[PDB]
């Protein structure tokens, strides 16, 4: 029939819509969603979300209502998913990777390989950076039997954007079972600073802060002598025995370089303070792929609203069921 979704679910952001689009294309099940981001400062469909809808529409030849900027209602009726070479432009500093997050799962079930290229923002503060997708998520997808490779072609910063991200995807031959338990011992911690159109000395200060708190196996400075810009992100990649995570902070307008590294340090020690293998963000991004695979599990310290939202949406579209059991401040998310 028709699946009616409440956009106010969880934190009431764009996540429910992106996950809905993915699952609708895959299952063929049509859906309607009201109150899309209705509680936000900038409510309704933004350029990122509209581009996500337009991308999903082009890929499966969908019947759509309300695909417009600021629209808080969408009706989406999917058709047949087609593999191929796709290109989309957000037209702002909107997250390229979140647009990719939307349509990539559908292409896992295509006839042949596909490629999707999206232009826009590349290092948004509240989205997975292309480097996170490539180095954290995708190695885990591969273990599940999903083959996609993401490449950042060009960096785009707020507010101009102009960045470019592309992903290559092959159809899934066979799904597998990935079971992530405790995080296990730390193998390496790599610190990285991205610079573009901002003072050079900034990077050296930020790395010094990191090394004092963890001692980095790598201290990397990546200058972008182009515009590009202006932009600055500080990352910390945490490689443990059974998993690799990555945390980042975007150096902003007013804030000093000394503190942006410090708040990254706090965020990382928070992750380290738990035995949880998966961070709060990666947790919500593993729900759909594990659901589609029919099995799998992971541990996370504190299940976010986006995590629980993705679970709820999945359960509406798929016959899979998630159990969430907490053991000593750590939550095991498993498919029953
Ligand atoms: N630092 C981070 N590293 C990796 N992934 C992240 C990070 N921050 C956010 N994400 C991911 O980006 C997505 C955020 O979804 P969400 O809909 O909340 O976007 P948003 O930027 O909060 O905008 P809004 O919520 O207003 O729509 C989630 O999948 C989350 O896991
Ligand atoms: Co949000
Ligand atoms: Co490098
Ligand atoms: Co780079």
């Amino acid at each position: 029939r028709m699946i009616a979704l409440d956009g106010a679910q969880g934190e009431g952001g764009g996540q429910i819509l992106r996950s809905a689009l993915s699952l609708s294309m895959i299952t063929g099940q049509p859906f309607t969603i009201t109150s899309i981001r209705a509680g936000r400062a900038k409510p309704g469909l933004l350029r990122q979300h509209l581009t996500a809808v337009k991308a999903a529409t082009e890929i499966c030849g969908a019947t759509v209502e309300g695909a417009e900027l600021g629209s808080q209602r969408l009706l989406f009726r999917p058709g047949t998913v087609r593999g191929g070479d796709y290109r989309f432009a957000i037209g702002s500093a909107g997250s390229c990777t979140l647009v990719l997050q939307t349509v990539l799962p559908a292409l896992w079930f295509a006839d042949g390989p596909s490629r999707v290229e999206v232009s826009g923002g590349t290092d948004n503060p509240s989205a997975p950076p292309a480097d996170f997708i490539r180095r954290v998520l995708e190695p885990l997808l591969a273990k599940i039997g999903i083959h996609q490779q993401t490449t950042l072609l060009r960096h785009g910063f707020y507010p101009a954007g102009g960045g470019v991200v592309a992903t290559e995807v092959s159809p899934v031959a066979s799904f597998n079972t990935l079971q992530l338990g405790e995080r296990g011992n730390i193998v390496q911690m790599r610190g990285e600073v991205l610079l573009a159109g901002v003072p050079r000395h900034v990077a050296e200060r930020e790395i010094a802060t990191l090394a004092g708190s963890f001692s980095l196996h790598e201290q990397n400075i990546h200058n972008l002598p182009r515009d590009q810009g202006p932009g600055n992100t500080v990352s910390l990649e945490v490689e443990s025995e059974n998993i690799t995570e990555r945390f980042f902070v975007v150096g902003e307008k007013r804030v000093s370089a000394e503190v942006v590294a410090a708040q990254l340090v706090k965020e990382v020690k928070r992750y380290l303070a738990s035995t949880a293998a998966v961070g709060e963000y990666l947790a919500d991004q593993l729900v759909l792929p594990m659901a589609l695979a029919g099995a799998g599990e992971f541990t996370v310290a504190h299940p976010s609203s986006n995590l629980l939202t993705n679970i709820a949406v999945v359960e509406r579209f798929l016959p899979v069921r998630f159990s969430l059991i907490e053991t000593d401040g750590v939550t095991r998310v498993s498919i029953e």
